[PDB]
């Protein structure tokens, strides 16, 4: 029904909110520390000097678990 | 449709896996440093000395700002 599609709409941008700002295809799985944006993965985590949500200097780079995973 | 209770079920699975694990009511947005586990709302994880997914002690709680 037209329900269907209303509720598949919903369910793909969940899901495309859980992959990396900038690759577009990791799961995001790393926080800037100590500002706590998470949105991106490791590997685009890895060399960014900066937050690119809020310019903060980044301390450090933590690996995030969580259940959606 | 039926299909239509199988996307509301995924969709409500996917809901209650972004809600704190202990108690069920307020979203995750917390990280159990160092071990890394992300399953609690801030008020629960301020209260635990041990992290409820691993048992590693919990050295600090880092806030962590979701997409969603
Ligand atoms: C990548 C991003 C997420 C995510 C995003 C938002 C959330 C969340 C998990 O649980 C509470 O609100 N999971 N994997
Ligand atoms: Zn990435
Ligand atoms: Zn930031
Ligand atoms: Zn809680
Ligand atoms: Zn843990």
């Amino acid at each position: 029904s037209q329900q269907t599609r209303v509720l598949q709409e919903k369910l793909r941008k969940l899901k495309e909110a859980m992959l990396c700002m900038v690759c577009c295809e990791e799961e995001i799985n790393s926080t800037f520390c100590p500002c706590g944006h998470t949105v991106c993965c490791e590997s685009c985590a890895a060399q960014l000097q900066s937050c690119p949500v809020c310019r903060s200097r980044v301390e450090h780079v933590q690996h995030v678990y969580l259940p959606t995973h």
